[PDB]
Order: structure tokens, then sequence, then C-alpha cells
């Protein structure tokens, strides 16, 4: 039993809700919140900008120190950093950004990072400003992640769609 409330169950291990991931993280304090990161950990907009803003820019400060020490992530890669006031940990995962021409097949590699964590609160990788089809992203998520994933979808319209077209 865990503290996630109000999710529709899609599979044995994938759950989905219409929620603002920032507000959901602040209320659940999950062990792991996933950020839709880029390789530079520059959290300017989308989910990343919103999560970072909710940390009063502490996520960005920590991220800049990480990059200065380690260099950029790989597309499809991840790193674990602090969750600040939102979660114990933040798993920064780099999905491919279609608006940069990155190979969508890297989306499966990106979701594989979730399997290193028993339970996660997560956005749909490569959705939103990353330009991928959120329905394809949901399919890859379901077919790749084996751990328990609670997907928050900010847009109510999108959500209702994802549910009605799910197989
Ligand atoms: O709806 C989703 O969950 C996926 C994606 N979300 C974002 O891009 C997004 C951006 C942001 F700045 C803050 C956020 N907090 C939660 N998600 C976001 C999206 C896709 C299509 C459309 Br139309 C609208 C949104």
């Amino acid at each position: 039993v865990n503290s996630f409330s109000g999710y529709l169950k899609l599979t044995d291990n994938v759950y989905i809700k219409n929620a603002d991931i920032v507000e959901e993280a602040k209320k659940v304090k999950p062990t792991v919140v996933v950020n839709a990161a880029n390789v530079y950990l520059k959290h300017g907009g989308g989910v990343a900008g919103a999560l970072n803003k909710a940390t009063n820019n502490a996520m960005q400060v920590e991220s800049d120190d990480y990059i200065a020490t380690n260099g950029p992530l790989k597309v499809g890669g991840s790193c674990v950093l602090s969750g600040h006031n939102l979660a114990k940990h933040c798993l920064h995962v780099v999905g491919p950004n279609v608006n940069k021409g990155e190979d969508i097949q890297l989306l499966k590699s990106a979701y594989e990072n979730f399997n290193q964590h028993e339970v996660l609160l997560a956005p749909l990788l490569s959705a939103g400003i990353f330009g991928a089809d959120p329905i394809h992203s949901l399919r890859v998520c379901v077919d790749t992640v084996r751990t328990n994933v609670y997907l928050a979808v900010f847009d109510k319209n999108l959500y209702d769609k994802l549910v009605s077209s799910f197989l």
C-alpha cells in the first residue's frame, strides 16, 4: 500500500491521473519524482521548468554543479539527484526531443531508467514540449517499465484521450 490517490489503473504496474506533477509531488512526497530533463539539465520550461520553479531554483543550482563535475547526460540516460521539497529523489530522465530531431527509438531506453526504482511519480517522457505523441509514449511506457509508475498528465483533455485510446 502506498499514498498515491485517485489514479486509474491501466496495467498491473502502470497508473494514470490528471494532475499537476508539482502539486502531486508536494502532497505525496514520493520517494522518486521523474523530471523530463534535457542533457544539460537546463530546467527552463515544461515539466522541468515547473519542477525547478517549485524548488525555488534549488534544482537548477544542484544540476549545474552536477554538470560541471560530470558533463552532460546522454539522450536516453538519467541521473539521480535530490528531490528537494517535492520528493526524496528526482530521477532526471532525458527522452528524445522531436523538436531537435532526436531518434524516437531512444524513448524505450529512456523509460528503462524507471526500472531501477520500485515506485515512481512520472510525466510521460518526450511529451509536451519534447514533441512526441503522448499516446506512443504511453505505449512505450507500458511495454517497457516493469516497476510501479504513477503517471501525471497535466492536461485534462489529453488525459481523457490517452484513456479512451488505450489498448
Ligand atoms: O499533459 C501532459 O502531461 C504532457 C505535456 N505536458 C507538458 O508539456 C508540461 C509543460 C509544462 F510547462 C509543465 C507541465 N507540468 C506537467 N506537464 C507539463 C503536454 C502535452 C500536450 C499538451 Br496540448 C499539453 C501538455
